[PDB]
């Protein structure tokens, strides 16, 4: 299920034993770049599963080998998964595995530590009546997540239709993000403790890029 | 989360939107064999996740690239996944993705078609302090399922430590099941409505062996 | 590509660098039961790829988003993958991943070290104009492979339409197999050196069952 | 194995039956998005296997459950897989399954649409003694592909150590490609026939971005 920190009204910590367990193996610096990629997919599928408990259902006539029925379906086409380049791509794999019918978008943001112009790629589906789920493993300073969301907010889509998916966040990041977008939900596997002098999340996972790509 | 039927105190129906959705695509007789197989694996992964919400968590020592910590893990070894042959192997695979470190056992009973449990193959991990999770897509008559559980009971393991996982069950099958084993939790994606003359579940999925194997 | 031993006219050793490399990681006793399952799938997909270079092609009208064409296809329905229970199932996964349209069969054989009756499960598709590919990771004594093939030979299908897929074989096994079925091709990742006092392949992979199932 | 076209001395067409077969299912406009994605990943895994036939093999020390040996392995670290963003990420995934231990780099150029190579993102492993394998489904005009390779050339790496992998290429695209880079091996599943007015490959696959991403 779900867990919340007093400072952060829109942060949710998904603390299922198996998310937690799989997270630790990612945390472990002995874990290979292979297994690290898998766990990335795996956790995020699980997280996608918690977030989607309340998806509306409709029906559709389907023929089973025995009978025609009105069988329950979701409107998967109404969702857009938007990995943040480059480390978010492994996450969207897991969500795309969960909900294959979804639209995929992509956002390219340069890693800045303040509010300058940073965007280098935006590729998005049609915006009409559509929920957007962004993902990036790390929310360290919270600037990259803010800017990524900023892209959708510039295009007129409001907080209520936006979500951000992460693995690990630092409280200083969740705070920056919250200030910029208080109405956008942020889902997280763990709210870690602090940032170091080099802006790495502690205890964190180390440098995401290095562990995904060597 | 989970529904229940007034008739069956130890049957749980996992009705998360994406479980229902994915089940529908399996119900559909036009779904290719490629996809039918993947959906078997997927749904049971999700079903596993619901049923493992209450797993005990302890801590291993682990060093991240940054720091050494006491990180949450699970006792995965204390679990036995047991596909009922032949069709249960697909389900086994999804659970194994979820919990890789678990022991795998096998129960073959095509077989005990009606009269008694007839074991063609029973291969099991050690019993001491172990929870067993049996897998089979269909609980039609209930006899296959009850016999599969008999195998374990007749070797000393109490209901308390046994679970059966299926995709679809008929009410007559669940009755037969629970009369033999009132204390064994049976987990299902759907309780369909009835058996036809050939003892197939309606609306159900068809002949599972056929759709998984041609 | 392919390699051959002078003693064995119908044995083929598939010695691609990546098959070989992936084999070593399986050989390694430090390798987990998880990774061991994956590599099992992976090698056998690769092996399936070498075996199938000469599959006949036909055509089929297909519409691309631009044009209708006569596009190349295989008759995947004409092949049957037949894992030998229980350890062969992971292999058929890889072949089924490669050629999803294939029929799946299953053969249950008891591990004997001589020519007694051993068969406990036979489940097969229609035999008409159909090639059968059996698989089991280990060919130690060669009795299990012989008997498994014996099942198809009893049903009238000749050597020319049969194939056996293995990971590792011992020369004493390849010999027993050859004596019983000289016309049946046997594909192998490595022809290891000898059997030990306990009939384990040396250097081999250890006990297949233990490493797949803990 | 591999075909060649008289016009193109460094283009190789991988025409294994299952590569052709799987390509056809991608060509088909009725193939669901779920399946289209998996087939991208699959085909490139197979294409990788053909192109890695000649990999050097050395030996690590390894102990099997039975004995200690000198077992064949590969120098996987000496390889860089570089998806060309955005569509190349699917291909990257298949190669990574094949060779998990390889370094991943990224080249973003939607982009250098015509006039020059315009790098929106270039992230690369270290160059010293490294073979680079670029990935992109389509070589239509040839400009994307030539620019992606320019990126690496302009940073010092010779043709000798560069390869490009695509699903489908137009002859005009290959000409453009080889004029810029006569010494770079380009690997393809098919050389289709021509470009239409909108610069799409005929018969080709359609808009790849669209079919991968909705």
């Amino acid at each position: 299920s779900m867990k919340q920190d007093s400072r952060f009204p829109n942060l949710f910590i998904l603390d299922h034993p198996l998310i937690q367990h799989k997270l630790t193996h990612m945390r472990d610096k002995d874990t290979s770049t292979r297994t690290f990629r898998e766990l990335l997919r795996e956790i995020t599928l699980l997280m996608g599963y918690e977030i989607t408990r309340n998806l509306p259902i409709t029906t559709k006539r389907v023929e089973t080998p025995l009978v025609e029925i009105d069988a329950p379906v979701i409107a998967g086409k109404k969702l857009a998964i938007v990995p943040v380049l480059r480390a978010g791509v492994g996450m969207s794999d897991g969500l795309l595995e969960l909900i294959p019918s979804a639209r995929v978008g992509h956002i390219g943001v340069y890693r800045a530590d303040d509010h300058r112009p940073v965007e280098y790629l935006v590729r998005l589906p049609d915006l009409e009546d559509r929920i957007f789920i962004l993902c990036d493993p790390m929310v360290a300073t919270g600037y990259s997540a803010a800017h990524a969301i900023d892209v959708l907010k510039r295009r007129g889509v409001p907080g209520e239709r936006l979500m951000f998916l992460a693995l690990v966040a630092a409280p200083e990041g969740v705070q920056v993000f919250q200030d910029a977008h208080p109405d956008v939900k942020l889902y997280v596997a763990s709210l870690d403790s602090h940032l170091d002098d080099h802006a790495y999340i502690v205890p964190g996972l180390g440098d995401a890029g290095d562990r995904l790509f060597g």
